């Protein structure tokens, strides 16, 4: 097997996730169909968001399909002071919120959006495992330019790239996860105001089954293009 | 090279850094001198303590060699509600406790000493790195029995070992070195009663140099032998 310098396999096949022109392979979180406010907008999957303010499901996409050990690529493009996030761990648990079962590679304009500095030493910046690890570095281009995505999950060992370049790596099961969670909002320990205690048990157990990738809702100012994925 | 199932090379030779008699090859942390207090009883290295209370220098021990990268290994046993603790990375830097310039692996009596309770989530347990990483599993035998520990630094990757079983891994110089030490009592940004936020700069560049392996002042009930290195 030939190995890239992380040890990640170089072997396998591209499935390409998104055609370009619809929504095909994708469904909401805990439902069948897409949640309004999600459309394709010049050759890009983006939430836009919704007049209709009823209250509906829960409203992140997911690609219809789960994966264990993969190499995922996706491109994004963020406006002024947008957000979203990806997750690639999560599982469909009717109640729960997706972020409570997946990291989330955060999405953000580091320069213009609040949230940026309101994490400890920059674990929400674009990169970052959200309230968990900051990138470093952090290859982020400017708003309004494409920047590339890669999550590799292999034998539960994850790496974030950004722009092709490494920004951070961790393993799942470990001690050193357990700690990491231990001091996050997801954290039976904190005392954070977006604190989120009822979602330690899934956050510790993050990677020890297959999963789901998926966008953020409420993620505006976000457009994504050539996703694609290489299982593992 | 042969390597471990961790990846650590099984070549080298075992030095001995303890004679099982005296504490020739060994001195106080920024001192040339022994500090009252350090003893030789029974083939081992153990701090009773002293009547002198002046206020002479720190009072910790060091092995008069600097290393980088090493495979360490040590053999302790603790009196009932003993504590002590051993760094493996330290600089002298006079007027800084030793404490600031390396992680130090734990030793406690688990079910007797209240510190093993005051971390999160047992990160100030026997094994841990102190009030950052927890070990899993916690092999340590009860206390008054004789327990085998093994320190691994290679590459800047670092293992924890107890009794022949690994409990913690982790890396220098990465941004989750960098989120361990934030949340730490290490951290500028913590509010722990025993802060030490000048310590910071010092913890983040932990392994990025050679450095000393000693052992806690105060460290009443804990016996030291078998004592030895092979560099890497």
């Amino acid at each position: 097997q030939a190995l890239d310098s992380d040890g990640i396999p170089t072997g396998g096949e591209w499935i390409t996730m998104f055609d370009g022109k619809t929504l095909n392979g994708w469904r909401g979180y805990c439902r069948q169909d897409v949640p309004l406010g999600w459309v394709v907008e010049d050759g890009s999957i983006t939430y836009k968001g919704s007049d209709n303010k009823a209250d509906t499901g829960f409203g992140d996409l997911i690609y219809d399909k789960k994966f264990k050990n993969f190499v995922f690529e996706i491109e994004w493009k963020i406006d002024k002071a947008g957000n979203s996030g990806i997750f690639y761990t999560a599982q469909e648990i009717e109640g729960t919120p997706i972020y409570y079962s997946s990291p989330e590679y955060q999405l953000l304009d580091n320069e213009n959006m609040p949230d940026a500095w309101e994490g400890c030493d920059g674990n929400r910046q674009a990169g970052a495992v959200y309230d968990m690890i900051m990138p470093d570095p952090q290859p982020v281009k400017p708003y309004g330019n494409w920047n590339k995505t890669r999550i590799v999950v292999y034998n539960q060992r994850v790496i974030h790239y950004m722009n092709d370049v490494k920004i951070l790596e961790f393993q799942f099961g470990t001690p050193v996860w357990r700690a990491l969670v231990d001091h996050s909002k997801f954290s039976k320990f904190s005392t954070s105001p977006e604190k989120c205690p009822e979602a330690y048990d899934l956050m510790l157990q993050c990677g020890k089954q297959p999963g789901y990738i998926g966008m953020q809702d409420h993620g505006y100012g976000v457009c994504f293009r050539n996703i694609r994925i290489k299982e593992l």
